């Protein structure tokens, strides 16, 4: 699918995106173009703290639940709730408009581990060359 350089991905097909002091998640291209027409997505409440590798929410498509895990840890300060009108954006902007949540990195070197866009290109052609 499509890939942006500016972000940090994880495995999982999320995507992060730093700025300063606070971090974009939302799902990747490659991610919403298989999980097919986006009609739900249920998302986290602000304060609430999201850990590296655990679920914060998740979107469901046509043809099933697909949980979301956060890419790093932090506070939630922002949600898009944009999305519980429009689930449709993940598949129509999946790295501008179908932003899921904003949060406060606690463990900010967490960035480290998170591969980058050639990284993550490789990745998705391992994964979609498995079949
Ligand atoms: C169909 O909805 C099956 C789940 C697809 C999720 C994506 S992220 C699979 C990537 S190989």
């Amino acid at each position: 699918s499509n890939v942006l350089d500016g972000l940090k991905y994880a495995p999982s097909h999320e995507w992060v995106k730093h700025e300063g002091s606070v971090a974009t998640i939302g799902i990747t291209d490659h991610a919403q173009d298989h999980l097919g027409e986006v009609v739900f997505v249920e998302l986290p409440e602000p304060g609430v703290s999201v850990t590296k590798g655990k679920g914060f929410g998740a979107v469901e498509s046509v043809k099933a639940t697909s949980d979301v895990n956060s890419p790093i840890s932090g506070e939630v300060i922002e949600v898009n709730t944009g999305l519980t009108g429009k689930p449709g954006l993940i598949n129509s902007s999946p790295y501008e408009d179908g932003w899921m949540i904003k949060i406060k990195p606690t463990s900010p070197d967490e960035l480290e581990s998170l591969l980058g866009a050639k990284e993550y290109t490789k990745f998705c052609e391992e994964e979609d060359a498995a079949h």
